[PDB]
């Protein structure tokens, strides 16, 4: 599923991401835009052989099982395929764990490089939230 901007903002808000660990909704929307372009089916193979899955490009090294990332963990206790669903519940539940891991949203390199310090509120401009 390719979400609309305000559509994804509303889903993230409903799932309690708005100001989760002090990160405003625009941070989460910006992160999803540059990780997946709002596409739930996005996948990216990393150099280390792990894969990034779903709207927030959650990685198989620590967070989900794809059965092909040797020495990996499954800390969100989900198949990585669950992160590709049109329903973002699993992606959000797992992102809440990731962002609690101690580095906040710096865990998303695309958030650090493209969202951090910017006018993230622009990402929810115009939305009926
Ligand atoms: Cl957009
Ligand atoms: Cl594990
Ligand atoms: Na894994």
């Amino acid at each position: 599923k390719v979400f609309g901007r305000c559509e994804l903002a509303a889903a993230m808000k409903r799932h309690g991401l708005d100001n989760y660990r002090g990160y405003s909704l625009g941070n989460w929307v910006c992160a999803a835009k540059f990780e997946s372009n709002f596409n739930t089916q996005a996948t990216n193979r990393n150099t280390d052989g792990s894969t990034d899955y779903g709207i927030l490009q959650i990685n198989s090294r620590w967070w989900c099982n794809d059965g092909r990332t040797p020495g990996s963990r499954n800390l969100c206790n989900i198949p990585c395929s669950a992160l590709l669903s049109s329903d973002i519940t699993a992606s959000v539940n797992c992102a809440k764990k990731i962002v609690s891991d101690g580095n906040g949203m710096n865990a998303w390199v695309a958030w650090r490089n493209r969202c951090k310090g910017t006018d993230v509120q622009a990402w929810i401009r115009g939305c009926r939230l």
